[PDB]
């Protein structure tokens, strides 16, 4: 019979955030954001009840080279702890081999965040100098993009980042933002364009996205391989796209209440 | 195994007839982004294939009366082709009847005008009557307008469906020619990918205006449940991650730009 769907997700703004009065709230009511709204829409169109659960290790999902064990949200799906992931989870080949993904609900590419006034306009620019350090989220699809790239500029960037001291990798997007804001232009952060565009709209309005994106991809709703939820969830994503709901939700969480002007 | 029958469509710069194609044979008759993409997918999946241009020259729509699918979608649904490798938009009604890979290219509906036309947006088009406008007479753009509940787009559809003479065209080439020859009195609604290609082609007399009206993707399609779906999708993800899709886009779009 019908069972409550366990949703794995991650505290990443503005996708899932603690509500102001979270300390006296319980269950799903503790959270707000794009993916909270998206989970409600998907659940409504698919006819299920659900419980939002923040991934224990705070990771997206990577496979350890030695143990072959998956961590993060991907791990929660692979090992049967969650029924679905509704999060800014990038569709990647290695993940697609072990979990199912809907068609993407949001587009993005790796991008560059600078402190305003930093003399950098492109990845090439970063790669041709050493005064400004740069890095990525310490686990996830961005780091993997650099590790795997055969493109010379990106390989050069990876060769620098992997050996940089102190480490240029950060544990959370928030840590990356802090490092940009505090480093007087001497750190630049490589992060997904969606997060970058969100942060550019937040006080104190001291960061900006520069240059084109380094790649082009999408976030997808993920389920364990072969789950019966996969098909209706995908149809729901396509419906929400075609109805304009995904556009409305992006505007709601990114731009409608932006803090850095119009 | 056997030779995979690929349905596709003549649409620049995805599939085009080569110069001197009349003395060429088979796959060698054709060139373009989807020709290259088909070669890459087939190499990764280890199959031989035959490119075939869809008989009716359509993308795929379901007749409201007979419920029969035409175009490339129809070729898959009725067992005439094994796979479609083309700028085929992923849509809900199609996803219900065929399988799609993850998308290989992003696009949105967009506006093409003859340069100097006093139009900057869909809202602009919707608020006037001097300039006619239309879409490809079958496909996802037409369906977008037919189904939209957004006020500006519904207003546009209400005009287009009843316009006389017809504002709909059989091919993109026909829509572009109509823009070019109508002295600013016809604007064309078409996918941003095609728009951006045409904008950089002689005679350089058209431009894209405004933002895109939606955001979606093209996918590789197979008959529902086909065993080809899984390896083809993995191939699309590999080509994406390797930077090959970007290389192919750069090759077929901005490399052949003729307008500076
Ligand atoms: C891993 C890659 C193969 S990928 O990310 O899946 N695709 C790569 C390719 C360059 C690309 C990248 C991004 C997009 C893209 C386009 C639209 C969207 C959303 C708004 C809608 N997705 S959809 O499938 O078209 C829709 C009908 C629901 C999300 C992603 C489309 C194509
Ligand atoms: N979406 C990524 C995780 N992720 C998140 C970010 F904000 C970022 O900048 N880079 C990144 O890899 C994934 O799914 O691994
Ligand atoms: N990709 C569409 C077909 N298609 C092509 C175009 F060039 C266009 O402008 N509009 C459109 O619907 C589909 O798959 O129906």
């Amino acid at each position: 019979a019908n069972k409550t769907v366990v949703v794995t997700t991650i505290l990443e703004s503005p996708y899932v955030m603690m509500k102001k009065n979270h300390e006296m709230l319980e269950g799903n009511e503790r959270y707000e954001g794009y993916c909270v709204d998206l989970a409600a829409e998907i659940a409504k169109h698919c006819g299920f009840k659900y419980k939002l659960t923040i991934v224990g290790d705070g990771k997206y999902g990577a496979r350890d080279a030695d143990t072959k064990i998956w961590n993060g949200m991907v791990g929660e799906l692979v090992y049967g702890k969650a029924d679905i992931a509704i999060a800014p989870l990038t569709i990647t080949l290695v993940r697609e081999e072990v979990i199912d993904f809907s068609k993407p609900f949001m587009s993005l590419g790796i991008s560059i965040m600078i402190k305003k006034g930093t003399p950098i306009e492109s990845a090439e620019d970063l790669s041709k100098q050493t005064e400004i350090a740069y890095g990525t989220l310490d686990s996830g699809s961005t780091k993997e993009f650099f590790r795997r790239s055969k493109i010379a500029v990106f390989d050069k960037m990876w060769t620098y980042m992997r050996s940089a001291e102190p480490s240029v990798f950060v544990r959370t997007t928030a840590e990356g933002v802090a490092r940009v804001r505090k480093s007087k232009g001497k750190y630049a952060y490589l992060l997904e364009s969606t997060m970058n565009e969100y942060i550019e709209q937040r006080k104190p309005c001291d960061t900006m996205k520069v240059g084109g994106n380094l790649d082009s991809k999408g976030y997808g709703i993920a389920t364990p391989k072969g789950s019966s939820l996969g098909t209706p969830v995908n149809l729901a994503v396509l419906k929400l796209s075609e109805q304009g709901v995904l556009d409305k939700l992006k505007n709601k969480w990114w731009y409608d209440k932006g803090e850095c002007g119009s």
